[PDB]
């Protein structure tokens, strides 16, 4: 195989020769270098915005990846000039990523339940790495996760400080946004290519009535989504 070291590693980490499985994804598969621009910004994305209570294990990046979904970024054009577009976190369990990485990421379908989904049947982000990180079910066994960044067009925010449980937004609406206790300073926000990039550290948001501790962003067509950056993480755990 002609691929890097890196890139080998993590095909078979999520899953028949390597190539097949590579070319399987569907998927351009770059590594950022370590001492590149991106890396130092997505390194401080992760260090700056881990939770307090989510104190059970720190988080080491190993290596970063540019993923580029063959037709993503074509299906995300009637969303790529659409205002508030942020950089975001979703974590999901290794096992899963064959799937993301092949079909992207997608929506419960019609006749699934909306038990379980705070806020409706849709794509879930967070601003705090912390909070996708435990979404990928990592054991103190096998300490090393998956976790991705995605350009997400979040256009009009439904800001919501309870669950709806729905997935239907009113007229004008492009997300959700549920209002968490903390939010990543606003004022160390930074823009990466027209995208914002909330790597402040964590402070409080003013916001009373909430039953959220931390942001969440859900989007409901998948064509608002567009997958950028994968990590490998090591957790550390206590
Ligand atoms: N991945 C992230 O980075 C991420 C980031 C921020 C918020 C997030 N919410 C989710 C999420 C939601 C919903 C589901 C989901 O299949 N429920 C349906 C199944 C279900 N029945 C339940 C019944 C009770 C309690 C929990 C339940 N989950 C999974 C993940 N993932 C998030
Ligand atoms: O009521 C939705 C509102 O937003 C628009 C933007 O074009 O549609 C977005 O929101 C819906 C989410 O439920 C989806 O129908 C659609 O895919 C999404 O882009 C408008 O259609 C509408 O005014």
């Amino acid at each position: 195989s002609k691929l890097p070291k890196p890139v080998q590693d993590l095909i078979k980490m999520i899953f028949d020769p390597i190539d097949v499985n590579y070319e399987k994804l569907k998927t351009d598969i770059k590594v950022v270098d370590r001492d590149s621009e991106e890396a130092e910004i997505i390194r401080k994305y992760v260090k700056n915005t881990h939770a307090t209570t989510h104190n059970a294990y720190d988080l080491e990046v190993i290596d970063i990846f540019k993923i580029e979904r063959e037709g993503e970024c074509q299906r995300y054009k009637p969303f790529k000039q659409l205002h508030n577009r942020r950089l975001l976190w979703h974590g999901s369990r290794t096992t899963n990523f064959a799937g993301i990485l092949s079909q992207g990421l997608r929506i419960a379908p019609p006749e699934a339940p909306v038990t379980g989904y705070m806020f409706g049947k849709g794509i879930y982000f967070a601003d705090m790495v912390s909070k996708s990180a435990n979404y990928c079910h990592t054991s103190q066994g096998d300490p090393i996760g998956l976790i991705l960044l995605g350009e997400v067009a979040l256009g009009n925010m439904y800001e919501l400080k309870h669950a709806s449980h729905i997935s239907k937004l009113p007229k004008g609406k492009h997300s959700v946004k549920g209002l968490g206790k903390t939010t990543p300073d606003p004022s160390a926000n930074i823009s990466l290519d027209g995208v914002d990039v909330p790597l402040g550290t964590g402070i409080s948001s003013g916001v009373n009535d909430t039953s959220l501790l931390y942001n969440e962003y859900i989007v409901y067509d998948i064509a608002q989504v567009n997958l950028k950056y994968l990590l490998k993480l090591k957790f550390n755990f206590k």
